[PDB]
This record gives structure tokens, C-alpha cells and sequence, in this order.
């Protein structure tokens, strides 16, 4: 047999896919990196399946380093029990993730775009609890809310792409779950690529009003070690 793990795969073809015979576009290359995922289980990063008050010390969710590139970045989020990543987006970015183990829900949306031929401002007379003050006003933008399925490991890879399922909120559904994801060029909040967070507004693809907001005083992400096979 003689491979290597596949979780060295996934990395390799990451890299192919982010950056004498002709050798795989983009197209194929992402059908070929969305199947390597497929086949992901937990047991093949040694992340042993968890479950079960937590200490306002103690992080709602935890980070895996397993891999970056200036193509890609490369880890694991692990949400305990209850917890969710608060809705964000990835600005031009690519990404796949296949969730390990436990159940999450992600819901999948995108800020109106006059590129892909819809129309975006915000009627005055609008209303919703909490009301607005004038500079939120401003700020917000019209959305489209996509999906909200919610995913186990029999799912296949969630994928998003820069215009369409751009923003996305994940919840740890009936215990803790956690994520293998891919993400295509990775963050840079020095670069002005920053993960920026939203909420929907309150006054079935519906147009929906998004507005930008700082990370949530109690959300936060940790660094944890990770048991797996080490790439390259
Ligand atoms: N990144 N933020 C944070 N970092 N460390 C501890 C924290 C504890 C409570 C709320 C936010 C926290
Ligand atoms: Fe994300």
C-alpha cells in the first residue's frame, strides 16, 4: 500500500488545490480535496469522540493547529456542549469542513451582491427589537438567508466559497461536537482580512438585514494540542 496518512493527503491536496500530461484544474481539484474529506473519521486524527457546567475560565470552544500555508490553514474546532460560533464571514475565502463527531447546525448566508445580479439600503421606516441607533442604521446590509441544516458525520463537507455561503453560525447541537476545517487563502487580521461577526436583524430563502458587530464579550477560542498524525 504504502501511503501516507490521510490526513498528510488532505494537506497535499489542499496545497494543490489552493496553491507532460496536464494535471487537475481548480474544478477538479476541489471535487478531489471534497472527497478526501468525505472519508475523514474521527479515529483517523486519534480525536476521541466527546461529550458532557462550564467555569467562565473555561473556553466554549478549542482550536486544533494541524497545518498553514499562505494557500491554506488547516485545524479542528471542537465545541463543548451548548456552545456555537457566532455568525461570521470569510472574506474571499474558500472552505470545507466535515464535522468529527457529536451533531452541529450551521446556518449558511451571504450579504446581497450587485455582481451576481441582485439588487441591494435600508427602509427608513423599518423596525426592529432592539431598535437601532443612527450609526447601526447606517451599517446594516441586506442579506439572504440560505440554509440551516443541521450536520453529523454521515453529512458530507459543508463547503462555502466567496459569494455564496459566505457566512455561516455553528451550533453544538445535543452535546459537543467538533470540525475539520479548511479555509483558502487563511485569515490575516494584519492584512485587512479579518473574520468580522454579524447578527441577523428582528423586526425559506428570505432577504434578511445583517449587521456587523464586535466578537461577543463571552465567545472566545483557545488553542489545544493535537493527537494526530503530524503533517509533512
Ligand atoms: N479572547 N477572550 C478571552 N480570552 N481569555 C479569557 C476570556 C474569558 C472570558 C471572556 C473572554 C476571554
Ligand atoms: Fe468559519
Amino acid at each position: 500500500d504504502n501511503m501516507a496518512s490521510l490526513i498528510q493527503r488532505i494537506a497535499r491536496q489542499a496545497s494543490l488545490t489552493f496553491r507532460a500530461p496536464m494535471q487537475p484544474g481548480f474544478p477538479e481539484n476541489l471535487s478531489k480535496l471534497k472527497s478526501l474529506l468525505t472519508q475523514l473519521r474521527a479515529e483517523d486524527l486519534n480525536i476521541a469522540p466527546r461529550k458532557a457546567p462550564l467555569p467562565p475560565n473555561l473556553p466554549p470552544v478549542t482550536y486544533m493547529h494541524i497545518y498553514e500555508t499562505d494557500g491554506f490553514s488547516l485545524g479542528v474546532f471542537l465545541l463543548k456542549s451548548g456552545t456555537s460560533i457566532p455568525l461570521h464571514d470569510h472574506p474571499g475565502m474558500h472552505g470545507m469542513l466535515k464535522v468529527l463527531y457529536g451533531t452541529v447546525r450551521i446556518s449558511c448566508m451571504d450579504k446581497l451582491d450587485a455582481g451576481g445580479g441582485q439588487r441591494p439600503a435600508l427602509p427608513p421606516e423599518q423596525q426592529f427589537e432592539p431598535p437601532l441607533q443612527p450609526r447601526e442604521r447606517e451599517a446594516v446590509r441586506p442579506g439572504v438567508l440560505r440554509s440551516r441544516a443541521e450536520y453529523t458525520e454521515a453529512s458530507g463537507p459543508c463547503i462555502l466559497t466567496p459569494h455564496r455561503d459566505n457566512l455561516h453560525q455553528i451550533d453544538a447541537v445535543e452535546g459537543p461536537a467538533a470540525f475539520l476545517d479548511i479555509l483558502a487563502p487563511p485569515y490575516d487580521p494584519d492584512d485587512g482580512r479579518d473574520c468580522h461577526y454579524y447578527r441577523v436583524l428582528e423586526p425559506l430563502p428570505r432577504e434578511v438585514w445583517l449587521l456587523e458587530t464586535p466578537q461577543a464579550d463571552d465567545f472566545w477560542c483557545e488553542g489545544e494540542p493535537y493527537p494526530g498524525p503530524k503533517v509533512f
